[PDB]
């Protein structure tokens, strides 16, 4: 094992990108913003997202 | 001295009224958002508010 990759906490569009991975099973309103909820999670992980969005689901 | 007082991180209109309160001097366009910029600002204390207006008008 030679080669090293590091792999960062989450930019912008990838928390975009979890946060509509996480919900393609749930059915969501279309009436939510996921552009505006990944404005505000700056430095969160993809367990995080996937926390909060099964909170909201319970 | 037997009061104790706690002062904690200023929350989010502590935070629009400090971004006011420290560009009243300075010209500020009226397109300029600061009650979005309050809303990124999670975290932050007073000293950082200032030191970010001191460095956009730099």
């Amino acid at each position: 094992l030679d080669q090293l990759i590091y792999i960062p906490l989450p930019d912008e569009k990838s928390r975009v990108a979890i946060l509509k991975a996480n919900l393609r099973k749930s059915p969501v309103a279309k009436d939510v913003d996921l552009e505006f909820l990944a404005k505000m999670t700056n430095g969160f992980s993809g367990a995080d997202l996937t926390e909060i969005c099964q909170r909201a689901c319970k």
